[PDB]
């Protein structure tokens, strides 16, 4: 009675919150939780897999998009359950996640309602060979669904880091003439980067830039101004993923509701 | 070949940094790392221990002071190496750590050089039945070694949380008439709580209160003003500990140096 969790080496604090949920469901069901990290080296990846098989895990919960297909296949082929959390990793397996389009669309809805038209997505916005650019694509769809045009849509960044937020409006764009009035930050720390870059250059959020972040973890509460955020229920995602495994005997996608918490980082332009 | 790491369910971000160092050393030596979390429920602790025994781990690295003695004894009695990190858990086992007294005394030295006499320790300052009040005792020793008196020594708090920092100067002392000019925060988040409580009540750091934190993780760089801090080398603690396990052919304490990084959160009162 052991389940494994594969966590990327480089992660936001979302993982810890998911783990808290997994743990409370595992503990009350008589299972124990084995946590292992996954880097980008295919040979270390295979060792990690030998660790999962050797501890005879019943299930493996995947929190990383960098999981090689062969690991998913090999686990399934050993009759181990594989479930992905916060991401749709393979058509072969079930997933528990917040609904990405609904999250993004709720933010765009709100920003447009507050009078914003020129809006940037800042954070993980890159196109790649093997990973869907989920947030970039949803942002663009939502903006165009709202009858805005390419000229209103701005993008910056390759990851969810503080530094990406900070650099976006200092070296990515001209901080004195930002061409957008609002930024959607793909993670909380990106929002914190944006706040500090503005403050460090004689400007203030939200007067000079409105910000909404995705995740709603503790950084949004300790930021000043406090950050408006889409709060994900990471612990519920963890609980529901474990429950799915426990209740199992067709792959399924379960969407966990989110909510937009309004704090102090958005200005009404109307 | 597998090694375990036992992490408290409630932890600062220091654990991930330790684990980064453990991870790089385990990888290069052909071991795999299993991470497990420990609550304060003794039955759950025991179930976990059976997860360490039955994974036939070669070593267990302990990050938490809440480890029951029976767990350390049972692991040693099964010929498993046990090494504690950042804390001296038991006289029976080796430890790798920053030197606590030197960290504390480095801060007190500096604040006194900067003209401060009335100084608070804010954060984990409580006395208990089973756990040494390490920082409380070191602060008092260092202050008195510098020929300051009990009337110059102020203490607040029971843990390393943001909330403890925030409440210290709102419920703990009168924010308009603080009896100390500087606070030593026992973790970075406690410092951030102090900054926000001051700012939220119309005050300014460092003019109205000087702050120095212990740990020197990312929050100290994100804070405005940037926090003066004693930076611990958490990855190196992890690396050195794993290497101690790999080299073993009697219990020792290995101390890893720290550095006081002077930033923008301390006023020179001279
Ligand atoms: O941009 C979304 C994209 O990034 C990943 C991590 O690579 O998202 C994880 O991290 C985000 C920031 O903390 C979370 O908001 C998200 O829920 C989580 O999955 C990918 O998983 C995702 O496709
Ligand atoms: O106050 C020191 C005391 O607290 C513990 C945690 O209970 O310290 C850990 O967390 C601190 C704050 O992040 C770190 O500065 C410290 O290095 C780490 O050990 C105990 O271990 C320690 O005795």
């Amino acid at each position: 009675r052991v389940v494994g969790v594969v966590v990327p080496l480089i992660h936001t604090n979302f993982a810890d919150e998911i783990i808290k949920g997994l743990y409370e469901t595992t503990i009350s069901s008589g299972y124990e939780l084995l946590i292992t990290y996954l880097d980008e080296d295919e040979d270390h990846q295979y060792q990690v897999f030998q660790t999962l098989l050797s501890r005879q895990v019943g299930a493996v919960f995947m929190l990383s998009l960098d999981i090689p297909s062969w690991m998913i296949d090999k686990l399934l082929e050993e009759q181990i359950s594989v479930i992905s959390l916060t991401a749709l990793l393979s058509e072969q397996i079930s997933a528990v996640t917040s609904n990405e389009f609904e999250m993004m669309n709720s933010i765009v809805d709100y920003l447009i309602d507050m009078g914003h038209k020129n809006i940037a997505l800042v954070g993980d916005t890159k196109l790649t060979t093997n990973i869907s650019s989920t947030r970039r694509t949803n942002f663009i769809k939502s903006m165009t669904d709202h009858n805005l045009a390419y000229e209103n849509i701005f993008l910056y960044g390759n990851d969810h880091s503080y530094e990406t937020g900070y650099t976006s409006v200092t070296t990515g764009y001209d901080i004195n003439q930002l061409p957008f009035t609002a930024a959607i930050a793909t993670a909380d720390m990106v929002g914190q980067g944006l706040i500090n870059a503005m403050s460090d250059h004689g400007k203030t959020v939200p007067e000079d830039l409105s910000i909404v972040t995705i995740d709603g973890l503790q950084q949004t509460e300790i930021a000043r101004p406090k950050l408006t955020t889409v709060k994900q229920d990471f612990p519920e995602i963890g609980r529901i993923a474990m429950q799915l495994f426990l209740d199992s005997d067709e792959p399924q996608i379960i969407y966990i509701p989110t909510e937009l918490i309004q704090r102090d980082s958005v200005l009404n332009l109307n």
